[PDB]
């Protein structure tokens, strides 16, 4: 289905650390970012997405139109800048962050009753699963 709304809690997390190495994170940070325990909180209306990802580590946002393309300077993450466009393939919310990293963006999708994340940097892949709350 395409209603990604809701307030969703992660249940697993494979390859974060994979996915981070990749972006460049640093070591240290890395260690510490990496959160079992996470809360994601979708508002979906038409076109408008505003999204928070929530965990004792950081707390972050970010709003986008589906179909608009928008500027994102990562500083919260590996500091670069990216051309961002989310589009839907299908019943699959489609990130494409292009900049320097190959295969940068993420692919969501609700498949039953759960929030399927995959987010893509380099030749790596972190998914992660979501129940929701």
């Amino acid at each position: 289905t395409r209603d990604q709304n809701g307030t969703w809690e992660m249940e697993s997390n494979e390859n974060f650390e994979g996915y981070m190495k990749a972006l460049d994170i640093d070591f240290a940070t890395r260690k510490i970012a990496v959160r079992l325990t996470q809360t994601l909180v979708i508002d979906q209306d038409g076109d408008n997405f505003k999204t928070k990802t929530t965990s004792t580590f950081r707390n972050w946002d970010v709003d986008f139109t589906v179909g608009v393309e928008f500027d994102e300077y990562t500083k919260s993450l590996d500091n670069r800048h990216v051309k961002a466009l989310v589009t839907w393939e299908g019943d699959v919310l489609v990130c494409v962050q292009k900049g320097e990293k190959e295969n940068r963006g993420w692919k969501k999708w609700i498949e039953g009753d759960k929030l399927y994340l995959e987010l893509t940097c380099g030749d790596q892949v972190c998914r992660q699963v979501f129940k929701k709350k």
